[PDB]
């Protein structure tokens, strides 16, 4: 059951600012169950693609996470970046809104007036987000185990117990994070997950914003995020190595992975 799109990847192709497909985007006119949204999609993926919903952190807006939209969509995904109903929404609410974004994407897929009519395989979805939006993505994965992948960054949640998560999860962590410190947040969350494919990628010297728009590690972090989503959302074993490998980067201070085969 693979859903391969695009050419055989290389490190270089995954490190570049964009994948092979042309991207277009639109603002959602009437958001349903969240505050606002921007949808990024490939015009020419050569078949239906999965959908990924991305949520910012507390006080933050789409600009924090917007670089993922084009970056992922150009590799063959429909990506929705959201603003929350309130910038002060907590993780459980962020999860609900993330799922609501995914639901609206599915709605749009079935709406013959929409730019993404027929472009989405609604059975294949993923979740991403920053800080509380990363905690929200973990909650989404716990509550919705049919999700195919999760890749939060600098996650924050008042609980670190995500032991029920069976969804393939990549945790981007930021070594010097003072907001959601790795030793009390990201790493205990990673360690908590005992039943899934998982990965822990800590960015050397990174502040809590180390995986946000404008970061200085977009080559590495974009390669890993796209590779993880391709491997797991698409069941694309062309990406096993890129998804599961230690990336051998002096930009990485800590790398861990489990249940993640290279080949």
């Amino acid at each position: 059951g693979s859903h391969m799109r695009g050419p055989n990847p290389t490190a270089a192709s995954l490190e570049a600012s964009a994948g092979p497909f042309t991207v277009r985007s639109f603002t959602v006119s009437r958001p349903s169950g969240y505050g606002a949204g921007t949808v990024y999609y490939p015009t020419n993926a050569g078949g239906t693609v999965g959908a990924i919903a991305i949520v910012p952190g507390y006080t933050a807006r789409q600009s924090s996470i917007k670089w993922w939209g084009p970056r992922l969509a150009s590799h063959g995904f429909v990506v929705i970046t959201i603003d929350t109903n309130s910038t002060l929404d907590q993780p459980s609410s962020r999860s609900s809104q993330q799922m609501a974004a995914l639901r609206q994407v599915a709605s749009l897929n079935g709406t013959s007036s929409s730019p993404i009519y027929g472009k989405v395989d609604t059975a294949r979805m993923g979740v991403m987000g920053w800080s509380m939006g990363g905690g929200g993505s973990l909650i989404s994965a716990a509550n919705n185990p049919s999700l195919k992948a999760a890749a939060p960054q600098a996650p924050w949640d008042s609980s670190t117990n995500f032991s029920s998560v069976t969804v393939p999860t990549l945790i981007f962590a930021c070594e010097n994070d003072s907001i959601a410190p790795v030793n009390s947040s990201a790493l205990p969350i990673y360690d908590s997950m005992s039943r899934n494919a998982k990965q822990f990628l800590e960015i050397n010297g990174g502040s809590h914003s180390c995986a946000n728009s404008g970061n200085s590690n977009q080559a590495l972090i974009g390669k890993k995020g796209v590779a993880w989503m391709k491997r797991f959302m698409d069941n694309d074993t062309r990406y096993s190595t890129f998804a599961c490998e230690n990336p051998n980067s002096t930009r990485v201070s800590d790398f861990r992975t489990a249940n993640c085969s290279l080949e």
